């Protein structure tokens, strides 16, 4: 048959880069069940999909929150198949600002959709895999999950969950058959990133004016590495099919080395010092 | 005046231990707030205060629970000196069994507690930090936040979330003197770790034969650990102390040094080959 794929968080980014790169592959042998929280949104995904013109059929939209078990269940009863091949988790929301600025129900969402979210499909999803004896998840990560940036706090909270939710998983997959795999995605041109244009007084009025400046610093600054950093969306959904053909997969793939070298100051140096002090100058 | 602490989660463990080591330390520069989310299990707490004779008015117990942004709030009220210079993230539960048997709740809950509520106390306590320019915020770690552990899925989940979660803050902090450590917890004598005795058939009826006789198998291998490596409550609370004395501290100090050779195992692979595949024979 087709290797059924079923990804989250395709309205836009990686997954709806992904959700097309799969269903047009000359091959035809990837049957893809794109989900939106919103279909609403739908749009972009189906005029990229006549723009690669994927066969009909070979793309299915469900909606799937994340947020709500009841809906993620719907969900599988969905695919006809009766099968999931390959499950790629890649909804997921960023938070920046000051901690103190960040609303506890922003904070909650965060988790709740990154984190929580992850595991609701692991739930409905690992079973069946785990009984057959086969089966790939693959997991959007980024590299706010292996090192932590200034005004990023709970994002990276949540990166960094999943880096130890999965870590724990794939030692017990291991002898199963089923194997996941994390793709760590340094900045790629996608919207919200590059779009942080803004900066309200909610913030100043939320924090104090040394905060306040820092982050001006930081925008900046950040703005600048995704000059020079950002990929194109093509080229990071491409790692995901390498990591999907891949023999025997390996935990972690990283769409980039660019950020190979802080990485090494981090476990160069367990204690933090190393790290902390190289990213503040890197920054401030 | 004295040095005003406040910590979460005194019911047990190293808290309780923290708080009677610090409200007797034999200069009496310390005026504590041992918290409880329930007071109906303050008694240990007093039982211990008296047995290490505490100076009548070195330590009060605050009811807080860090799931409420309410109780939280109310919390910072009854601290008559208006500041506190220590603030100890300490609360914290654990959740152990195959993602698949763990339900959403427990799920939710541990997140909940473990990192919300870590963020809740950090919100209201890190701005008269910020703004008198000094302030010291320990958090309560675990080697479980450095690597993946079978079963612990979701807990090593939330304790990834702490790292992340603190070093970008430590990134920010660095120039507005205040300063956050992580204190990095092996296996220490206390309950529900070297209590978990029971594997009820909830996990049998929830998960498949193979995966339980793999739990079993964990189980079995993780009360060997403990044995030959729990460490004494009172040598983890002395950890504390040396951090909160040092005049420049790092963002890391471990309890131990017996679970390093596989941190080192850990980043001399990022791709996490070498330590999934050691941590399986290790176990299994």
């Amino acid at each position: 048959a087709r290797t059924v794929v079923l990804i989250t968080g395709c309205s836009s980014g990686i997954g709806l880069h992904l959700a097309v790169r799969l269903a047009s592959d000359p091959s035809q042998s990837f049957k893809v069940y794109a989900t939106l929280r919103d279909l609403k949104t739908q749009g972009r995904l189906w005029e990229a999909a006549r723009a690669l013109a994927c066969p009909p059929g070979s793309l299915e939209t469900l909606q799937l929150d994340v947020r709500d078990s009841k809906s993620v269940a719907a969900a599988r009863e969905r695919v006809t198949e009766g099968r999931v091949d390959v499950l790629v988790c890649n909804a997921g929301l960023g938070l920046l600002g000051p901690l103190e600025a960040l609303g506890e129900d922003a904070v909650a969402s965060v988790l709740d959709v990154n984190v929580v979210g992850t595991v609701r499909m692991l739930q409905a999803f690992l079973p069946d895999m785990k009984r057959r004896g086969s089966g790939r998840v693959l997991v959007t990560g980024s590299v706010g999950g292996l090192m932590g940036l200034p005004f990023n706090d709970v994002y990276c909270a949540s990166k960094f969950a999943l880096e130890g939710l999965c870590e724990s998983l794939a030692v017990l997959l291991l002898p199963f058959g089923v194997h996941l795999s994390l793709i760590e995605c340094g900045p790629v041109h996608t919207a919200f990133m590059e779009k942080v244009l803004g900066s309200p007084e909610e913030v100043l009025d939320r924090t104090d004016i040394h905060t306040f400046h820092r982050f001006y610093q930081y925008l900046a600054h950040s703005k600048q590495v995704f000059r020079e950093a950002a990929q194109n969306p093509e080229e990071v959904a491409e790692v995901f099919l390498t990591a999907l053909r891949a023999p025997k997969p390996t935990l972690r793939y990283f769409t980039t080395e660019r950020f190979l070298p802080l990485l090494r100051m981090r476990l160069d140096d367990p204690s933090g010092s190393n790290y902390v002090t190289a990213m503040h100058r890197e920054v401030f």
